[PDB]
């Protein structure tokens, strides 16, 4: 006898397991066991992933219901699982969405300046350099302080909550509550702090005193700050780190983007498509009995949408493991999700990566790994796949 197939399959974010394609061919929806011991349906074709993400009877917020089968333990209060629903119900969606585009005057200049400063520091100090801790993640952290309107010097302490906040644990995590409560208190103080007048938090600070929002809770305003900083920083920092590995691995693409930087947006879209940064399928709970391929999913069951199952599906993306800058469907990947919960940070996340890559290629056109690729240490039991350090030379 063998056990029920366990997820996740591998924490390594530099290569997809050959097992994913086998799985998608033989059983593109199949039962698995999660780290909590719960059963779930793992969906791994493009067709069935899209079906689940576009059908709201597969619910995000019902994953937080007490007693549901769980992918992992909550690290936020259960009402925060419906965060963007709560933002929309408060009449804040338009405003929040507006504040996190890359469009604000000065923002792109700020990202280039910041990327260049981090890279000049690395060049002064001499190789090897850690492009996760000393480039991608500080770039993400600086970006999100600017987008929120909060002091750059408050970035590092907020960032150090994230290695716990974004854990994928079988059990509740006592430090996640300590850091959540502390970070909520910080964002409630930001809303009361008259120096904060710009960015997302400057905007929510004004809307909080406007009569159209007088009954929106102070708790929701603070929660938007904590959640958007943390999710945006983890998602952009982790994507840019694993995208740099994929680029550094492909010297010809490196050289092509360095020579023709106008191709960087197409190259970032393919780096998004192939990205392995999400460590787990996206979870949903069925609220009805729903047919998915050859399975009737029953009400109350957990479904996990494997993004790399969709994004490496050769029926949708032929020669799926190759980066090709001339595909006829380049933005049709699921790296930002699909449907009701499609990422509102997508444009910002694209621009963070495009600017970080353009700056890296101009400053370190010879960038290469400084260790054999197998020596990267992949973080485990985390909601993202990320190497703990990314040592490079140039
Ligand atoms: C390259 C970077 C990013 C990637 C790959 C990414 C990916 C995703 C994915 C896959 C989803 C859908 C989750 C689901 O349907 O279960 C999502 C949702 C979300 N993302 Fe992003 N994200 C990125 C950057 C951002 C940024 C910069 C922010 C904000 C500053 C952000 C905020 C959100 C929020 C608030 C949601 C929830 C939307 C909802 O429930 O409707 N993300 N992201
Ligand atoms: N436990 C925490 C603490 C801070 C957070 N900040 C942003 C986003 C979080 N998570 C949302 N889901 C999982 N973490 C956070 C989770
Ligand atoms: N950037 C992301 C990616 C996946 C997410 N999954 C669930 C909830 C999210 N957030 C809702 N608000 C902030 N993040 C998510 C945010």
């Amino acid at each position: 006898a063998t056990v029920l197939l366990e997820v996740p399959f591998s924490a390594r974010g530099d290569r997809i397991p050959d097992a994913v394609a086998e799985l998608r061919t033989r059983e593109p929806i199949r039962k698995v066991r999660t780290i909590t011991g719960a059963e779930a349906w793992l969906v791994s074709s493009y067709a069935l992933c899209t079906q689940v993400l576009e059908d709201r009877r597969f619910s995000m917020k019902e994953t937080a219901a007490a007693g549901a089968p769980r992918l992992n333990a909550l690290t936020v209060p259960p009402e925060v699982v419906n965060n963007m629903g709560n933002i929309a119900d408060a009449g804040l969606r338009k405003a929040v969405m507006k504040a996190i585009t890359p469009k604000a005057p000065g923002l792109e200049q700020f990202l280039r300046d910041t990327a260049n400063s981090l890279l000049d520091n690395l060049i002064t100090e001499g190789a090897p350099a850690d492009l996760r801790n000393d480039f991608a993640d500080p770039l993400a952290t600086a970006l999100h302080c600017k987008v929120l309107g909060i002091p750059q010097e408050d970035g590092p302490k907020l960032f150090r909550s994230l290695s716990i906040a974004f854990m994928s644990s079988a059990d509740p995590i006592p430090a996640a509550k300590i850091n959540w409560d502390r970070d909520i208190e910080y964002m409630a103080g930001i809303l009361e702090n008259p120096n904060i007048t710009t960015g997302l938090m400057g905007e929510l600070s004004r809307l909080r005193k406007d009569p159209a929002y007088s009954h929106v809770s102070d708790e929701l305003f603070a929660t938007i700050g904590v959640t958007f900083f943390g999710a945006g920083v983890i998602s952009t920092g982790s994507f840019l780190t694993t995208a740099l590995i994929s680029l550094i691995q492909r010297p010809q693409l490196r050289n092509l983007l360095h020579e023709k930087p106008e191709l960087i947006p197409a190259g970032v879209e393919e780096l998004l498509r192939i990205n392995l940064s999400f460590a787990d399928g996206l979870p949903r709970l069925a609220t009805a009995d729903i047919q998915v391929g050859d399975v009737l999913v029953r009400k109350g069951e957990l479904v996990l949408v494997l993004l790399e199952g969709a994004n490496f599906d050769p029926e949708h993306f032929p020669n799926p493991g190759s980066i090709e800058l001339d595909r006829p469907n380049p933005t049709s990947h699921l790296a930002f999700g699909r449907g009701q919960h499609f990422c509102p940070g997508s444009a910002l996340g694209r621009r963070h990566a495009q600017i970080g890559i353009e700056a890296l290629l101009k400053k370190m056109p010879g960038v290469d790994l400084a260790v054999p690729i197998d020596q990267l240490v992949w973080r485990t039991r985390f909601q993202r796949r990320i190497p703990e350090r990314l040592p490079v030379l140039w």
